[PDB]
Order: C-alpha cells, then structure tokens, then sequence
C-alpha cells in the first residue's frame, strides 16, 4: 500500500512528536467532517497522540492531510482554482475518491496528502481507506481486532489512487435477530435506537458500504428512536426496507387499521403508505414498492399493477412539491416467485424501479437480468443470505457460507449486470465477520477479487487483524471449518449424516476436525495477549463450535450401532455424547465471557435438538443407548461395513470383496457381551487369505482382527473363502471373504489415471489430464470450492450456450479430458456433483455433454426432474446432482466433458462401476497410476 | 372314585389301629412285588402306619389287598379256580388291569381288594391307581404335592374297574438337559447314574407310562451305569433310543472307530452296531433302525435311498443274528424307524420299509404332527406312533425355559394322531422335565386312553390336576391360571419375545396384555396366601413361578418398546420406562432365585436356562438386560404432542399430524399427549374447530408432568359423511400444533342394541371362529368347539374326524359338508378381505390339503387353501405366531350380511376371523372381538 512505518521522503503522518495537521472545511458536509474526526482518533489509536483538527491552511504545520468534497470543499476547489489539483478523473462520479501528494499547496505546508472525493460519501471512503492503512481494522470495535502501535507513519509521495465502486448500493439486512442480537442490544443500548445504530452505520462506512435494511422482527427503525433515520442521513448510510415492507413502514407499524388487504382495504393503506413516504422524505431512500397481500392469476397481475401504479402516483404527489418527479425517486421492487413468472409472461414494471433478484434463501442466486432487462434504467441487484429462518430447516447459529460459494454466485452477478443493488442478510451480524467484509470488499469492485484471490482474501484478512506470523495458518482454519459447515448446516446434522460403514468418511471426518481443532488450540497460546479476544471470536470458537457438534452426532451413531450390535463399549461412546454437548455449552459461555462479557447474548442461539424447519427453544443433549453386560463370557464379532453383528438370524456375514487397488486391510471385532474373561481361536480357510492373529483373549476390551490377502497366492477370477472364529460356544463365527483378480496386477505406478477400486472410480473435477479452449472460453479452477477441494466452470461468463457436440470429436466447446482405467467391463454410472444452482436465465438449462472414448456424446442437464424435493435435498447437502450411462470394455479410457449451458459448476466426479456405496461425500479419489 | 374316607361297609384298609394285610406272591414278578413295596409305603404316608406285607394266605388279617398277575400269581390263580374271580375281560391283553371286592376269598379273610393285572406292568399300574386313590399324587416328590393324612380308608363294596391301554407304548425323553437338569443331577446324585434313573422309571409307572429315551447330550445310558438298563428292565420301563441314535447305541458311544459314514465305513458300524444289541437283548427294548451319515447332504437322491436300504437290510441281518440263538425271529423283536423329512419322501416314492417296523412320525418341532399314517399304511404289522416336543433346540428359535404348550393344542394334535391310528407309540421330548409337569401328566393320560379325555374335558382335565394337588377350595381358579399362562406363552415363545410383539400403537393391544398380565399375577399372589403352608412349594413351583415369570418377561419388552417409542418421540417420561425395564429385569432374576431356594434348595438349578438376549436360534450364555434409551431435557419450557396411533410426535417435518378417523361403533375417546421438553412451566391453549369435535381441556400448565387431552365426536352435531377439523394446540412458540381429526358417519346411528351380529368399527370386524349364528350338521358331521383352544379363546374343527374331503360346493345350494353362518353388520361398501387365523397344521396326509369354502349371503362359494404358498419361511412364521393365515377378497353392499363357510378337507381348526373393510391395523393378535348387535 501506500503507508511506510518508516521515513520515506513522503507525507509526514507521524514521527515522534511531529504529527501531520487535519483539514476540512467547516462548511463541507457534516458526515465527512465527522469522519475526519475519527480519523483523528485513530490517528491517537496507532500513535498515541492526538493530531490537530483545521479548517484553515494558515493554521496548519509543514505537513498535512487535506479532506473533502469537490461540490462542498473549500479547500478542494481552492486547489482546483490555483492548478494544485485536477479532479476531472472524479467529478460528477458516484462515491469516487482520489488520493494524492501535492507539494507546497499552500505557502505554510511543504507537503499535504489531499483525499478529494467526488461527493460526501466518496470523501468519506477515502479517509477510512486511511485509518485501515494506517492499521485501523474496520473490527478494531465490533470484534476487538487491536491496532498496532506506530511512532513513524509516512505517505509515499508518488500516491495516486483513484477508487470508487462497481456496485452502487451495497450493505447488510439485520434479521433473524431474536434472541442473540436482540437481547445484546437491549442490554448494551436500552433497544434499537441510534446509540446502537450509530455503531452499524460506522461498520458500514469503515467497510466502504452505504446501504441498511434495518431490525424489523419487533421493531420500527423510524418510530423507536426518530434520531435513526436522522443520524443515518447525516452519516451518509442510505436506509431501505425489507422487499414485504412497502412504502418505507417497518412491518410492526401496521396496527390499528384494519386488514393488509388492498382489495378491501386500500384507502386505509394509501395513506398509511403516504404518511410513511412523505416522514422520511427528508432522508436519502430506497422506496419497496407492491405488497404481498394478505388471503386469480389474472386478478392478482391486476391488482399488483394497480397497487404499484396507486403508490407511484403517491411518490409523485408526496415529492413534486418539493422539486423531485417520480422517476428522480429511487425505488426497488422484488419480484419474487409467482411474481416473476408474472413479469415474465408480461406484466409491466415502471423502467426506472430496480428490480432486486433475490436468492432461495441458500446462497443460490435464482434469477439474474437478461440482454433485454439490461437495457432498463432502474437496473437490478442481488438479495442474499448468510443467515435464514424458514425450509427446509433455519440456519441461525454459527458462519456456513464459504468465500468461494459467495464468489461464484456473485461474479454471475457482476456479469449480468445486476449491480444497482447488492444487499445481504446477516442475521445477528457476528459471527458473520469474514464474509460480511468479502461481501462488501466485492461488491466495491469485484474485478480486484478474481476466483484466484479468493484464498488471498482470507490470508490478506488474517494478515491485517492478527499480523504475517500465522496469517496462513489462520486463514486456513476459516477456509476449512467454512468449507464443513458448507457441506450440511449444523442444525441439519444427525447422527446419520457422516457414513460409519462406508470408505470411513465418518472416522476420516471426525480426524479432519479433531485436527483443525489442536491447530486452533495450539496457536491461542502463540499469539500476542491483546489479539487472543479478536482471536477466540473470529477463529478459535467457530472451528471448535463447529468440531464440537458433528463429532457429537459421530459418537451418537456410534453409541447407537454399537448398542444395537450389543456391544459394551458404546457405552464409553454414550459419554463421549455427553461431554461434547457440554463442551457446546462451555464454547458459548467462554464466547460470553471474554473481553469482560463484551458480547454477551451473541451465542445463545439454540442449534441442538431441531425436529422440523424451527429452532428448539433451548439445547437439548442427544438421546444415548445403554448396554448392559451379563456374566458368563459370550462372544460377538462386528464386521467392517456391516450393521448387524455376529450371531444374527437370517444374515449372510461377510467383508466387502477385496480389490487389486483397493483397501487392503479390513476388520474383524470381537468383543465380549459377558464379564467373565473369553477365549477363541482364529483360521483362514485359504492361503491367499491371511488374518493377524490365530487366537486371543478379552475381557472387557474388543479385539480387532486385520484381514487381508496375499494377491500372489490368489487365482484369477472370483473367489471366496472363511474366517473362522470359534469362541466358548460350540457355534463358531464364519464370516465370508471374498476377492476379486480379473487379471495380472500391473503395479500402480505403471497405470494411467485414475484406477478402479472397490467398486468405483472418483476424482475431483480439477484433475483433469488435458483442458481444450475454445473460442477464448475455458474450463477453469475455482479454489477452495464446494464440499471437498475445488469446482471447475467455464470462463469467461457467457450469456449464451454452446452447440451440443455432434460427435465425439467436435470441438464445438471447451471441454475435460480424464483418464481412467477400468478393471470391471460393463456399464458404468458417471455422477457429477455440482453447484446448486438455478435456472437464472428463463428457459435455458444447465446442460452438459459427456463421452467416453469415440462414443456418441450424451447431453446431460443437471435441471432435469427439477422439483421442490429436489431442490430441498440440493441445499440441504449443498449440491445438485446429474448422472449418465455408458458401457466400457476394460482397460484405459478417457472421458470427455463439453460445456453446453453457462453456470454449471461442477467439483467432483464418482463412477459406479457396479458396488459403490451410500455415502455423504462420496469417497476420496481413487489411486491415481504414474502418468 | 373308588375310596372313602369314612366306614362303608367295603374293604378296610385302615380305621385307626387296624390296617388291611397286602398280599403278593413270593414268585410273582420282580417289578410287581417292588410296586407292592411302595403300596406299603404309600400307606404310611397316609396314615402314619405301615401295612404288613406277605405271600402266604395264612397270615393276613380279615381284611386284604390281594395283588397278583394272572400268569404268575397263584393267589390269583387260586381265586380263579374256585370262581372267586373272573378276569376272562383282562386275560391276554396288553397291561391291563381290574380292581374288584371279594367276599370270603379265603376261610380267615372276610373281605378283599384284588389287584390282577394281564401281565407285570398290568399289575403295577393297578396298584399304583390305588396308591393315587388313597392320596399319593405321582408328584409327591417331583414337585413336592403333599399326602393329605386320613385315619381312615375304605373301598367301596361295589367297585370294578377295568382298564388297559389305547396306545402301546408310552412316554418321554430327557433331553436338552444342560444347565439345568443335568447342573441338577450332578449336584444330587454325581451323574445320570441309576440313582437319578429309578426316580424317572418310578414317576412315569405312577403315571401308567412304560416307555423312555434316555439324557443323550452328554452321556450314554447303558455305559454311564450298567445298572441302568438292568433296573429299568426290572422296573418295567421299555427302553429306546432318539431316532438318530441306531441299534441300541447312545450317541456318545461313537468315538475312536472312524466317521459316521455307511459308504466308507460300514464294517466298523456294523460290529458296533451287533456289540450294542447284543449288550441290551436281555432287556425289554425297542430298536431303533436306519441311520443319518455325515456326509448325507452331498449325495443324490437316488444314491441316499439305496444306502438306506443297505443300511437297514444289514441291520435286519445282525438283528437275526443276535436274536437266532435266543428265541425270536428278526420279525419278532420290536424296532422303530423315523422316517424324517426328505426321508418321509423317499418312502412315499417306493423306498422299501420292512413292513413289521413301527413308523414313528415326528411333528415339526414346534408341536405341529408332519404326518400321520394312511389307510393303506395302517394295514402294516408295524404301525405307527407320534414324537412329539415339549422343548426344542433349534431353529427358527430355541424354547427351553418354562412351559408353553397349552393343553389343547396337545389335544388337537394328539386326537389327530389317534383317529388316523399312530397308536403304537407315543413318546414326547420333555427338555428337563420340570416345569413341565402338567402337560406331562396330561399327554400320557391321553396316551392311556384318548376316549377318556375328549376335548369336552379339557378344562375339566386341568380342575381335576388342581383339585388332586391342591384341594377342591380353589382348584377352578388354580386350573384357570395354569391355562392363562400357557396359553399366552404359546401365542408367542419367551424366548421369541422382543419390544415389537405386542403393539403399542393399534387396539391398545400392549395395553390390554399388560393389564391382562398384571392381572393374572395378583390372582395368583392373592391365591398364595390363602393356601395352606404345606401346599406352597408344590403351588409356587407349578402355578405361581410360572405364572409371575412369563408375565414379568413380556412386561419387560412392553416397557422396553415405550421406553424406545417414547425416546424417539423425544419424551422425558421415557426414562421411567427404561428403570422399569431394569426392574423386571432384576424381578426374572429374583423368581429364579426364590425357585431355586424353595425347600432347601431341593430344585436348584432347575430355572438356570438362559432366556432373555436371544439374536439367533441359539441360547446366550447368560440373560442380559435389554438395551435402553436415555432422554435428556433442556431448560426453557419447549411443547411436544404424542398423538394416539402414530410414532412421529410433533413437531416432525414432512409429517401429516391426525388421529384415527373416528366411526360410529369405534372407539369414541382418544388421547394427545402433551409434554414439555424443558424444565420451566409451559402453559398452552387447546381448542377445536368444529361444534361436532369435542375436546376434555381449553388450556393447561405443566412442569415434569404430560398431560392428556381426550378427544372425541359429537354425533349428533355431526352431518352425514365424512368430516375432518382440527384441533389446535398453542404453546410458547409461535407455531401451533394442528392435528388433524376425522369423523366418518355414513348414515343415521342406529343404537348397537337395534343392530344385528358382528359390527364394523375402525376399520375392521372381528369375532371368535366359536361366535356363530349357526352350525349347520351334515352327514353326521359338525363343526364343534374346541375349548381352551389357541391365542384368544376357542377354536372350531369338523368332527368326528374324517380320512377323506368333502366335495368342495360347486354353488351357493350345495350342501356338501358341515357350515358355520356368522352375521355382521357392515358400514363401508366395497371390497373386503376375509382372513382366518388356523392352526399352523401340516399337510398330514400326502397329496391333501387345507381347503375351506367361503361366501357371503348367496353369492358363490369360493375356495381357500390355508396351506396355499406354503414355504419354509411361511412354516417358520406359523410357528413363531402359533397361527396359520388365510384370505379372501369379497365386495359386500352396506347392510347385513351372512358370512359362511364350508367344510372340505380334515385338520382345519380355526380360532379367529378378522375382516379388513380398508383401514384394519397391524397388530400381533388382532383386534379385540367387535361389537355385538342386540338383536
Ligand atoms: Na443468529
Ligand atoms: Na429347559
């Protein structure tokens, strides 16, 4: 940047006791001279001295910083006037500002940083682009990030940075607010009046935004304090309503005057809407237009056109005596749902009103502007959510949404042009921090945050708030818990969701996180004492909240299979429930606790015990199986991916058929549903099926039996063999092995590809083995995307599709290449996971096409058989799903992927080739031959 | 009977100091002059004086008992001489027996009771006949029944009783027997030596049975105690083997001489199997024949029954051989052949089977006869007999605990067996014994004589035991409670017995059995208390341990499935049933433990069978308490609603919440529960909305505590038709519960009073097979109930018993067999199915099946088949539930209707009809019998 902690022959901020004077003229705006008073304390936050505050250069030092507006500043247009200063490349331009170094200014002042901005707000950006540089977070305060002490603070002199924003409102909906929100600001402010909103608006300016839907779940942001809106206005954030809160009246104003019908009831609510328009009239707005009413499609398309023609001619009538017509009156309106269908089959909407496309309420964006839309001068805009109260099941507790999801989903956005207005629900707003600021940070300008920075974001994030020591690290742990929280939303999470049968997921899972947690827990004690609050709320409490709760439903379903299959020790796993539970609660205590009950209230969201799409009122532990012992010893044998355990009526026990590249060792409990201490005897019924130990003896531990094969002593072909394992009782235990050798084993490092094992063939949609442009168009990495490690899609971004590919050969589009080897001849199944996306533009699709070899190409849309089911299941596990059939000899192939449609996003690939198996994830790639 | 407590004028055998003089010939059998020794011990018991006991006519006293075989007696052949006596209607006859009074036999004796039997065993059960008379039950030591004292004793002047045997061999086999018998035997007399035998070989003679098949499990009769067989011989008790072990040779004999296999190793099997007949053919002996090999399974069809003809040709041969010398023909030496399974087959298909060997037809394990013998069959030397079980090890599941055969399913099957003449031998698998002592008695007194005890005296079989062991005061409630208990044991094994039996969701049905349970235990604890000291031993261990046990395990999965529903439902009151499971637990624990404590430990061991934590066939080592739930609460007050017949409580996603839909004749109160998932106080509303829908609160405030709204119709309110509302439920959350209630009112209600027959309610009607409005009689044949019979009540069968079907009716006119008419009233029109529940009967006669004809009013009959889709996994059912299924699908009109049925084939015994009119409920035994009509 443009801040030297030394001296550098530049503007002199600081240096010892010399500190730069402050400038702006007492006549400029009064939000840019209040944000000139802040950076004035800031300046005493990172030096510890206090710089002058002047609206006359005769009263300022040798060195200074020279703020303000071109249409207001005097000091600015003094500038102008004596050629000190062009400002052509920011006059006239929405919330633009320059930063320069200008030489003698003014006889007195030998050097000057001036921070010209093309309007208030513009100004207003420029001077905290400062306070962040000098090292002022825009969380110093709402999440107590420390700022680091300097006594030299130096501008370089050849400084020239002119900024200013893509997207022209952009900012945050406080929502879902109750109970933690809510009862923190009662306890800290009395309600939501402006001492709280004061602190929001700040955020917001810090984080160069300027745009606010307000609290409205029980309450009225211009009725409980009328100093909000007044001090909104004059700090330069422009307020707005929720898109069912017409006419600028919070919901809860609605009282007293009959049904929110305008069919029965519309006098009543013209002036209603009236009385609202003209009350915050004095203040800059958007204005919600329509309603959803209250108890024909036809009809309906009517009576919308009606109300919104009723409140245009209000808007007109309220501002014409006061200068402004109706179309110099910015409105917004959401066309939701039937509503959309309705503006589709030709219902008009007034050009200049903004149309916001909201998405599903899952970070899904479902609509997004066409060529002809893009022609309207109101333009559109974006509604998303980080938080929400509604189905399939809420999501109120802790951050599930990754920066690379946000990314994608918004750069769509970018190009489509929907960037009037970018607006996101945050619930409580903490614990939402991180990417609140990438919000924000993108919608600035979401070309200086390309798919490649997006893991810079985090580390630059880390680097700022806690220093360059462990800023990867720490980055790294956001990244990672994000991602998992990404892959199914902790009130969604069961017992059943992670796999304990299949390719381990559920004991790799538990390990990825037990992991993620020492690294958090170790680094705590690493860090400076004054970065450990900011520390605890913005890293280490969501990394272990976020372990803490899947391992409970880990241990729960091991508490509950184990005790189904009679096995003491899920006892011991019944108490590790109970523990995790507890530790849930001292996480939300501890978050209650530190920087002396700073934030208090802020984790009470209840997120444990969810039966349906609303939250419990409170926590409430798992329920737990208890299994008794008897006395005499009694023998049992679990078997790996296997339910039922040894003796059980009606089953056939056997081990999942072993696999030339597949895992290649597999286990065999036995464990003691007695007391009294159990012997028993092991055997192979083959030579090429080997078992680790050929007797043993337990008394209250389980005994684990490795079984394997000796490839080398095993015919081609199919074949099968026992384990034996006989016990006190006269029935011995005979669990079936089998192994299959269709051919000689080429070791793995002379195959190509990837290599069938156990059943399938995965990898992830990156790990490709050629990628075809085509037309400047590509197949390209997304970092850090989706559930597992990354998404390919194509760029750049086209608002049209490719030709299907007539044969397998035509190169009518970018395309992925893989190399495979199959061992199993047949037919295979190909799945593609993929981003859970929509139709955003009407009638076209999310195709793809999809050949193996020289075969003919299959279309494949990721669309069809869309319903609500399927869109429930899409979010709920955070992809959409589509598959396609082919028949393959055995042997190596290379399987060909074309683009079709925009916006298909695709992070990993699963073949079937006959014994995949149910899991979350499905599992990790497979073995991957040397070249 | 036969003996009097006070003078008569009859035979004296006791008045104070004087007793009657007992008479036996020095040279009379062995075995008779040993049961004559117990006569005189019996009377000791009873009187507390010991009778004197001679040969010569000399020395008795003016009043006798003279005792006598008519082949080796001469004092009853003197008597016959000077026609003192006739015995021309016992002469030649297979064990009989005649009690008579004598004037004067001799000059110094002026009145007798003589005793004269047809043969040794004739004569023994004769005098044991009169030890029972004069108060000594034949479980006066097996199950400690007290010898009630009497001073006095007189037989009356006209007594004369004649008696002899319908079936010619009679008895059990000791088996199953570790723990707990052979824990028993080993701790009282160091092993299955003739100590321990003597007191089998005296019980079944008390009990007029002479037959046996020895422990086998791990020991072998004839080598554990040369002793043994020699006193069994003496006894009188007829010894055999099970039907796999051949030629006189225990299982455990084979050992050291190679594989079982006839193919490879039939010289060895040959001198082992002549060494083993040689060893035993001084002893009266059935021979068991044939053989199963090892290796039988890997073999052709063709190739198996060609060994067995080899097999048993060789066996014919050493037989011959060893018995040439002695006197006897191969023909003349009594041998037995089980043909079992695919060998039942092999015969059937031209297999040669020596026509002089008795074919012993098993049932299936589960107490169900697998065949019994044709008409060409009973024309074969040999005959047939019946092995039947009691206990069994194997699949599809081990019974081995308490008792579980009610009397009249033995009835059932046994009445089959005699009729189609497998009368030669019965013999049934007692497991330990003990507890199965009634059923015991019960199957070899029918075994004496079939006649005897018609179906009419079943219940009357079970008062006469009571009355015998315990008194006339309460021996009709003691007898009730023994047909209780057994009766539920067999609608499904202990051991068989899990959460999921008996529904917690439809008909109250775990409900109703637990109450039931409850019930029958405090009858028997108050009974206990009224009995007097001495009978209490005899009572706890035949009535009330039986009793109380098999109620406590069934209670204990009722409370383990609450516990699990009530978890899944997320209710806190789930853990009082989890403490509840563990309390029964340890109550099954305690009653083994009191069994094992009565008098002094005489019957420790006898309860330790293993029988809670089956998984598959085979017993655990040891019983281990069911698994549990554990709920936990939160702290703000948070509302749940269980809803009456459903699992999912509310709040669920992507579940319709509603009630059962209400019917007129249905059940008019059900039940939401509310409950609070928190610790704080939650207060809510309740309110309907609809004036026919009524509800017993409007709000309510609970803490701990659920509370129960009842709802219900007012159908006078109600229009005709079906209606649905809700019932609305507002707790702290600002979303409601909504259940769903729906009211189905097809016409104007007419009072059940007014209505005729069975009615439809719920979805279902439902009766007793016994509930007819009539029974029509065809050709001398009926169908005619079968008290005490199955799962719920009775059952019906045609009698007298036929070997052959009637023609099945080709019309609604035809009247071609014996009917059963039913009237109901139906309110849904359209299809229904008719389904019976029957005894899970096997195809006894080959190439026959189960059929029965059904129609309603006049339309035409149609034919069911109970065993049609028969399959190893349908067997495997009908003998987990007890019951055999069958259906029809008719389409009735709304109204009355007649439902008839028609007898064709034999052996279908049916207990239950149960019509699904569309919304019937899964449930283990079926609703309960529907309402009944006035008129
Ligand atoms: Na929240
Ligand atoms: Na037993």
């Amino acid at each position: 940047g443009y801040i030297s902690f030394k001296a550098n022959g530049g503007v002199r901020l600081a240096d010892e006791e010399h500190l730069a004077s402050l400038l702006v003229d007492t006549n400029d705006y009064k939000g840019l001279q209040r944000a000139a008073a802040d950076l004035q304390t800031d300046m005493q936050r990172v030096t510890g001295k206090l710089p002058t505050l002047h609206s006359q250069l005769k009263d300022a030092g040798r060195h200074a910083v020279i703020i303000g507006s071109v249409g207001r500043s005097g000091l600015i247009q003094l500038l102008v006037e004596q050629n000190k200063l062009n400002v052509a490349d920011i006059e006239g331009q929405w919330e633009a500002y320059k930063l320069v170094v200008v030489d003698k200014p003014f006889p007195n002042i030998e050097k000057a940083l001036v921070i010209a901005g093309s309007d208030m707000r513009g100004a207003i950006f420029g001077v905290y682009d400062l306070s962040q540089q000098i090292g002022v977070s825009p969380w110093y305060w709402w999440a107590d990030v420390p700022v680091q002490p300097q006594s030299k603070l130096y501008v370089r002199g050849d400084t020239h940075i002119v900024e200013q924003p893509k997207v022209q409102y952009r900012g945050i909906f406080l929502n879902d607010e109750a109970p933690a929100l809510t009862n923190w600001v009662h306890a800290n402010y009395g309600n939501y009046n402006s001492q709280f909103y004061t602190q929001v608006f700040e955020l917001l300016l810090r984080l160069k935004a300027n745009f606010l839907w307000p609290a409205m779940w029980n309450n009225s942001f211009s009725v409980d304090d009328p100093l909000n809106p007044v001090l909104a206005n004059e700090y330069g954030i422009v307020m707005s309503t929720s898109h069912h809160e017409p006419m600028m009246r919070a919901h809860k104003e609605w009282h007293g005057m009959g049904r929110w019908d305008f069919t029965t009831n519309a006098d009543a609510l013209k002036q209603f809407w009236r009385e609202g328009v003209e009350r915050n009239s004095p203040y800059e707005n958007i204005i919600t237009m329509a309603m959803r009413g209250d108890g024909s499609e036809d009809a309906n398309v009517e009576l919308l056109e009606q109300i919104v023609e009723a409140q245009r001619n209000i808007i007109a009538e309220v501002f014409e005596p006061k200068g402004k017509q109706v179309t110099e009156v910015p409105q917004v309106w959401c066309l939701y749902k039937e509503v959309q269908d309705y503006y589709e089959k030709g219902m008009r909407v007034p050009d200049d009103i903004t149309l916001l496309w909201a998405d599903d309420n899952w970070g899904n964006i479902r609509r997004l502007p066409t060529a002809e839309e893009r022609k309207r001068s109101g333009g559109a805009g974006v509604y998303y959510h980080f938080d929400y109260v509604g189905g399939p099941r809420s999501y109120r507790w802790i951050n599930t949404t990754p920066l690379a999801k946000i990314w994608e989903q918004m750069h769509l956005a970018y190009k489509y042009e929907a960037n009037k207005i970018w607006i996101v629900n945050v619930g409580d707003l903490k614990p939402m921090e991180a990417p609140i600021e990438y919000f924000l940070e993108m919608a600035w300008n979401p070309e200086q945050w390309p798919k490649e920075r997006i893991t810079q974001f985090a580390e630059l994030w880390a680097e700022r708030e806690f220093g360059p020591t462990y800023a990867k690290e720490i980055a790294q742990l956001v990244q990672d818990y994000t991602q998992h929280n990404g892959r199914r939303k902790p009130e969604l999470q069961e017992a059943k969701t992670y796999s304990l049968l299949n390719y381990d997921e559920a004991a790799r899972i538990e390990q990825q996180l037990t992991d993620m947690e020492s690294r958090a827990e170790t680094l705590f004690n690493k860090i400076p004492a004054n970065q450990r609050d900011a520390y605890y709320q913005l890293v280490m409490h969501p990394v272990l909240a976020s372990a803490t709760v899947t391992k409970m439903y880990i241990a729960q379903a091991r508490n509950r299979l184990y005790a189904k299959q009679g096995r003491p020790i899920a006892n011991s796993y019944g108490q590790q429930v109970k523990e995790l539970f507890e530790k849930d609660a001292a996480l939300t205590k501890r978050y209650h606790s530190i920087n002396n009950g700073k934030w208090n209230h802020f984790m009470s969201q209840p997120h444990i015990g969810y039966t349906h799409w609303n939250n419990p009122e409170d926590n409430i532990m798992p329920v737990v199986s208890v299994v008794s012992k008897g006395n005499n010893a009694d023998m049992g044998v679990a078997v790996e991916g296997m339910e039922p355990a040894w003796p059980t009526q009606d089953v056939a026990f056997a081990l999942p058929t072993f696999t030339p590249y597949g895992k290649q060792t597999k286990i065999l409990t036995v464990f003691n549903k007695g007391v009294k201490p159990l012997k028993f005897s092991v055997s192979s019924g083959a030579a090429w099926l080997k078992v680790s130990a050929s007797s043993g003896e337990i008394t209250h531990q389980e005994m684990q039996i490795q079984v394997s094969i000796d490839w080398a002593k095993l015919p081609l072909g199919i074949h099968e063999s026992n384990v034996t394992i006989k016990g006190p009782s006269w029935v011995a235990a005979n669990i079936k092995v089998t192994a299959n050798k269709p051919a000689k084993v080429i070791p793995l490092k002379k195959l190509t590809g990837f290599v069938e094992a156990d059943g399938y063939i995965s990898f992830d949609a990156a790990a490709t083995t050629h990628s075809k442009a085509v037309d400047g168009f590509e197949w390209q990495e997304i970092p850090a995307h989706g559930r597992t490690h990354s998404s390919m899609s194509v760029y750049p971004i086209r608002d049209a599709s490719f030709a299907a590919p007539a044969n397998a050969s035509a190169n009518t589009a970018p395309q992925m290449h893989y190399s495979i080897t199959l061992l199993t001849a047949g037919e295979v199944t190909v799945e593609g996971l993929f981003a859970p996306t929509w139709p955003i533009h009407p009638e076209r699709g999310l195709r793809y096409a999809i050949a193996f070899d020289d075969q003919p190409p299959q279309i494949v849309d990721v669309l069809a058989g869309n319903s609500h089911k399927v869109w429930q299941e899409s979010v709920r596990t955070g992809v959409r799903r589509a598959s396609s059939k082919h028949t393959l000899t055995a042997g190596t192939h290379t399987m060909k992927v074309w683009a079709i449609d925009p916006a298909v996003t695709v992070q990993k690939w699963i073949i079937d080739t006959g014994e995949l198996k149910p899991s979350y994830l499905g599992p990790t790639p497979s073995p991957r031959g040397g070249k």
